[PDB]
């Protein structure tokens, strides 16, 4: 591996569905860059970088650090899942108290990880009974079979919606929106691989998901 | 007047590879049996029969049918496990993977304990092999990272055949005779005469035979 590396780190699940075959088409294209994966920590990815962990990490907030540089990559709606018979199917908008009662369906890591409950539940003060899976296709069959509700990207919903398992709803009147990025460390701003493995994750996206939208 | 059969079909699961068959399945006999309460009951990294002895749920599924008393045992089908590797790594050059050739390489696996893993089990362990690990609940980066050359893994061949397509990865045979895993479901002894758990079995038998190659008959 002349060039050197490109070890990406990452939290998030979702992220996979798209960050495996963006590493698929950049390994070819760039044979002599190392690939890894630095994953499962269940805390931010930044910090890999400042201590050289890590070479490139996929971020939900471009919040300014000093030896660090975001490139948006994008932005797409979270979307809340229930059955198709479930109370909530009801409501066109889920309020945060809307949650209350409900069983909420999560990947395995701290609520700090999760848009929703960050950015709507904790801030109301709302912690619904929790369920976790390592795998959106079991969320997906728990949610269908009445075991609780969740939020997912618009994008991974989608083919469920086709196959009737679930329905998807607007979270908030303002909605849930989740934005993407990919840090870098500023020194590190100049590497052509780096930017062109963020130019494949942009270009396969806006391709293959659905409601996905510019991040300025 | 009657709305359907009622029920209740709790589902014991500790293997990775098979939600993949495993969720269309319950997606096909949710609207067959709409009364029937589904659930899914995973995560404990042990035996799920015990889960069935314990009342905690309905139906499991298994890599072994060992002989247990309250307990009936239902074949589902076997396929092998196959080696995988980047096309460039020296293992490539070999046609069959001899346990020894496990030695120096980096095993990638799911984040379980050797139990349930039938490469390490059935073939590592007894000729006491503990191969470096590597590991990820995840089956799409398993694959990237054997790509990349950070190790090799034991995969299905029926999950490793969208990849070989791709050029992601290169399979190879593990062992001599094969490495094959054997899938049952495991219900009570009582329960055997519940329709609906029986109807789910030939669900997952007619979904599997028809959708992943390289499956074979299971016996008794």
């Amino acid at each position: 591996g002349e060039a050197g590396e490109l070890r990406i780190a990452v939290e998030c699940h979702t992220c996979f569905d798209w960050l495996m075959p963006a590493m698929g088409e950049f390994r070819p294209m760039w044979p002599q860059v190392e690939l890894d994966i630095v994953s499962g920590f269940q805390a931010d990815p930044v910090g890999l970088l400042l201590q050289h962990r890590a070479d490139l990490a996929i971020v939900s907030e471009a919040e300014k650090q000093n030896g660090i540089s975001f490139q948006p990559l994008f932005a797409y709606e979270m979307v809340g899942i229930c059955a198709p018979d479930h109370p909530l199917a009801a409501k066109n908008v889920w309020t945060a108290e809307d949650f209350i009662g409900e069983t909420l369906i999560t990947y395995p890591v701290p609520d700090e990880m999760l848009d929703l409950p960050k950015k709507i539940l904790i801030p109301k003060n709302i912690n619904p009974p929790r369920r976790h899976s390592e795998l959106t296709i079991a969320i997906i069959q728990l949610v269908a079979s009445r075991r609780g509700i969740a939020a997912l990207p618009y994008w991974t919903v989608m083919p469920y919606l086709e196959k009737g398992y679930v329905v998807h709803r607007q979270i908030t009147a303002d909605g849930l929106q989740s934005k993407l990025y990919a840090a870098i460390r500023t020194e590190d701003t100049d590497k052509s691989y780096l930017n062109n493995f963020c130019q494949i994750i942009r270009e396969r996206g806006f391709a293959d998901l659905p409601g996905l939208s510019e991040l300025e």
